[PDB]
């Protein structure tokens, strides 16, 4: 089952991503911080709409799609990755770790039925790479 | 109106680019008509040191992002 | 000392970056370390003519050697 | 059967070379528009006595039997010439492609009958290129500046046809240019060639950056 | 049988092109207009020569050479193209297309004998977008 | 009349040229004696520094057409 | 065994780079010189270290890199290459060309040992190649006239000079060469090679020439 | 084996060279000096480059191929010539003689060791009486 | 005395030529040197108009009798 | 048997080419008198050499070796030559037409002994035709 997060912490978040900036060490421990339980793409996709300018949005889409494409070809040197099974029929596409796959868009809850707990992990920790790049790019 | 932002002679990059983005995305364009105007309007208005700045380009910038970010780091400190 | 090298207002680039190079290569830096340094330090040393214009690189330069082929084609005649 | 060419589009040809000249693109083309079949000794012969001056005829006459003698010797050099035939007696002599053999002077009907059609196109090719000599020798790139208010494109033509209606061979013209291009074009626009992020390689891609970032004055 | 355009027609398009420019709409209809049968290589390459000037001819040579590579990795991408054939050994290089394989140097009545009417249109298509390139970068 | 033409001290050499094979070709000679009468009125006429320039030709000159390319070529350039 | 070069040489070689620097013929010959013998990996860049800076021995390691690539490349698409052998297990990398391999690493005599002939003159030609890139590197031929008072042999020498020492391809220099003799080169010099009786087709045969039949003052 | 000659002396005779020029009897006396041994094409070619300037090694490139082809010329006027063999299949030719051929361009160890000394005194013999003309031209 | 002999400013060239020859083979001259040695004398005499008339010459002349008739074919009418 | 021409018409002769010169009619005249019988290369030698200064003699041995060249290429052209014969053992070489040949130099008698007619009437007319080009290049 899905659960949003707080509204009242991503305000916070957002706050302190506006006068801190997007490089302080404050600023990423509050995102790690928020960053704790794997979320779905659905949650990291509204956060990072939120919590950004439309710009450094635009850049953080680019950097999470390289990101996550490296992720893939990772998938597809290795058939043993978390997000992977054993079979063929298993292998994710970058429809389904960008939500774009099938049951899954705009969807949430589908979202939330159809991932794998790695496939949550590796697209968490591709979005927090994600958002290093973008905040060492943006100052 | 998006069509009328200029960059200022004194103006920054990044608030331009902010008040481009932000007349673009807050107007009646259709959602896949946004990025191809933002580039264009990056393009024709930004003052023509960072019109020359994009025009040689060696790599191809097809993304308001892409552009931001290769004009943020061969900008002329000043 | 490496680290207090700067390139003198009146000094071309080639004495500059032989300067430099002799004075990071012939320090206490691990060998692995010699070539970001002398990067880092093209680029934060001389003078903000030679920065703007490493700065402003449609090309990523990765290497030294690249760095002072690229100052030299594109320099400042003077 | 020998069918003239039309005076008129010779006299529209003759004043097109007294207008323009003999080396302009235009008249080249038009020269190659009224050389599009292959042409007996006759016609060609008339054709450069109406169409040239009397010394711009002597010359053409000039290389146009040297260019002749050069085929002849190709043909000598290999007995499958589409003029030659394979016996020694089809042998084509300079008499029949001066069209001076027996039968042919003055003649153009008998003419007509006795060439070949590899003769008419042999014939054909050699006086195109002997006009072509002495076009580019009836009338410096070295010597072209940019002036100080001449536009780039106007400074570009004028060196790209100084260039390329000069006697460089043809796979020495584009490295010329460019390097004319960079040691020319007033400091302003060789600054702004010598700072190019990107190598340019060729006359039009120099061409093309410079109209992108010049000056707009 | 190979035809050569009209010396006439050549004159008033290259007064049009000399008085209105390289970009009026005029001009293009009247380019398009001596565009309209399949051209070989050696009628485009004489016309572009007779209409434009040196530079926007060095232009054109180069943006007509990069409209043909991307044909050709087109071609190379379709076994299909009405250039190409079934076979490999009909298989249509950059030679071919500008004019510079074997038995077509310099000679129009080789060029229309080998070539093939898809490749024509090819090439006609080709360097019309390429006078469309040049003529919006000269002004 | 062709044998009262002259090069002018100041005209060049293709007007003459010009004018002296259209008063020869206008004119009541054969047609067989035109080439040497024209040869030999630029070998007489065409002042001084053109005719010792003809004069002194390493190669013989049996055309007016090849003598025009000679003298065009080897021209004092003023 | 492993012989190394006199302190000598090297000495007097590394002067000689610091007072006529690195482009003069002088140079090069001297360079060529001490080129002679195939040199070992360590020979080399002991040498390029002693005799070049900090930064033209940074230029020259990028170089030589990329030439030892080229051969490499070239070694893989031709099985015959001096540097490699017939199978498989004879295949040359580059950590045995830049003295990087096993068993080599700071150690001469090794190297000296396990090293090939051809490995030891494909080394030295790249090498050599790479001094000649950083050379013409580290330091306008269009704009050269002959001054009013100027000599010949001086004008000539300046322009080939300038030319060589310069970014065109080896095969357009003798042209390039020659069209500037004929446009450069003040007018009285300009007629004198225009008023040539033989066709002159070499700059060695134009000096020639313009020395022979040269206005004596 | 191919040796190559002391870059001292030939420092010290283009030093010669440029001091006493081309045509002092030591100077001459000096060249006949490093030409004792018989050259490698190579070897001739790389001192003439190093000891005489630019438009002294055109006029004598010049010089030697002239006197290389009478050479050739003489050889095949007489079968008996000590670069020649008795059958046609050593016939000299001036690829052979100017270092040109298959096996030795660049590379002088292969030159050394397909020549033949008569080979090799003759390109000797040629490149001393070019230089003699050379330097009679000179000054 | 033929080391003697100069071309007069006045002087026409067949009358130095003879003067010249006369003087030269009338002397104690080897039979064998004295082709060299007229051929050596009108080029260092015969004033330096002729000097450079015969320096100049496309063809390599190698004897008095060819020399003489270069010079006069290609010589300064006056 | 050969007979010498008197040296009092060889003295008139040369005044007559002292005061009219070469070219006047009178001379040619006189020329073509003293040239009616078919005279010996030693012979006509000696009458230039007395009639004419030294360098129209120069000058004439120079045009009269040029015509007697024209003269044996013309006879390698035709074996009917006069001075030819049928077989190969009669070909006339420029060393028995110069008076250079074995057993003719310096001796009139043995010349005379030797020489054909045609020999004599051929270099009787190429000196002729020198002694022609001579004086027209003379003045």
């Amino acid at each position: 089952a899905w659960t949003p997060l707080e509204p009242k912490l991503i305000t916070r978040l957002a706050d302190t991503v506006r006068t801190k900036g997007l490089r302080s060490p404050i600023t990423m421990a509050e995102v790690e911080a928020l960053m704790s339980s794997p979320l779905l793409p659905h949650d990291v996709t509204n956060l990072m709409r939120v919590i950004l300018g439309p710009a450094p949005y635009a850049l953080w889409m680019d950097a999470w799609g390289v990101q996550l494409q490296t992720v893939i070809a990772a998938a597809t040197r290795d058939p043993r990755h978390p997000a992977n099974g054993q079979g063929r029929g298993e292998r994710t596409n970058l429809n389904r770790l960008k939500g774009l796959a099938d049951g899954m868009v705009g969807n949430p809850q589908g979202q939330a039925a159809l991932l794998r707990p790695g496939e949550l992990v590796a697209i968490t920790a591709s979005a927090l790479q994600a958002f290093r790049e973008v905040a060492r790019l943006a100052e």
